[PDB]
């Protein structure tokens, strides 16, 4: 991953 959230 690495970004985040959420969805
Ligand atoms: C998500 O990122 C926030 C900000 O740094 C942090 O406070 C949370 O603990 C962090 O959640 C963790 O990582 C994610 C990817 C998992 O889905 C979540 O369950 C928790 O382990
Ligand atoms: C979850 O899915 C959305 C839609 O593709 C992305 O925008 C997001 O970065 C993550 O991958
Ligand atoms: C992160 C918080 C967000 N409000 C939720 O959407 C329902 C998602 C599943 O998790
Ligand atoms: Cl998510």
């Amino acid at each position: 991953x690495x970004f985040x959230x959420y969805x």
